[PDB]
């Protein structure tokens, strides 16, 4: 269980800021809200390593849910296509993240899915596909992303070197890019060490989202309601 933890208490993670007064306070009012936590290995890739493995296990035994993901899934490769990448370059990134979904509905147990995110090659496959899935849908929509996020941005060049290589860490663009691009309704929790509420935003404003997810260092854990 070294890149995604089994599941602990809220409270467990306490010891990770010891006498630390503003941390403490934090997570003893996040343990009002959430009964547990899934950690996550800090390498750069844990944003897409957790949102892909809590989407995923959120659809365990939803046959309608199911389908209608896989559905989305195929068409995928449409998006590459059009952003300019290679079919041949994203095969074997793109064949990996198709073969979990089927796990999700031929297998689904957590066990099964848990161990796939653990295995460092299917998981590494899995967060390629969807840095290159990320990169694809921001480069189709680059007027969107220069109107509503930054006017004087270079999208190109933000996606060759904050995007597509592994180990990049993620700002708020690859987070709302990720959850349109896959159709994911996510809610990020805020634990810095300012005096300050404890607070959240979701990815998109107005919807019920399916994961929960928690930052702190540059980096992302899992969140159970
Ligand atoms: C989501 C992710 O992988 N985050 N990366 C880390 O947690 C890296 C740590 C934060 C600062 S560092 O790079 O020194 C260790």
């Amino acid at each position: 269980f070294n890149l995604i933890s089994e599941k602990c208490d809220i409270l467990s993670i306490l010891r990770d800021h010891p006498e630390n007064r503003i941390y403490r306070r934090k997570i003893e009012e996040l343990s009002k809200r959430f009964t547990a936590i899934r950690k996550t290995k800090g390498d750069r890739n844990c944003f897409y390593r957790a949102l892909g493995y809590s989407y995923l296990e959120s659809l365990l035994g939803k046959s309608r849910e199911i389908f209608k993901f896989k559905e989305r899934v195929l068409q995928t490769p449409n998006d590459l296509l059009a952003a300019g990448f290679e079919e041949h370059k994203f095969r074997n990134f793109f064949n990996a993240f198709y073969s979990v979904v089927e796990l999700v509905e031929k297998d689904g147990s957590v066990s099964s899915l848990l161990k796939v995110f653990n295995d460092q090659s299917a998981s590494d496959h899995i967060v390629q596909f969807l840095r290159l899935l990320t990169s694809a849908f921001i480069r189709n929509r680059a007027d969107f992303f220069r109107h509503f996020i930054d006017e004087e941005m270079d999208i190109k060049d933000f996606c060759t070197h904050e995007v597509e290589p592994m180990a990049t860490e993620c700002d708020h663009i690859q987070i709302t890019a990720l959850s349109q691009a896959l159709s994911i309704a996510l809610q990020v929790e805020y634990v810095d060490e300012m005096d300050t509420a404890l607070n959240h935003h979701v990815f998109p404003e107005a919807a019920t989202p399916s994961v929960y997810l928690l930052y702190k260092t540059s980096h992302y854990n899992i969140l159970y309601a």
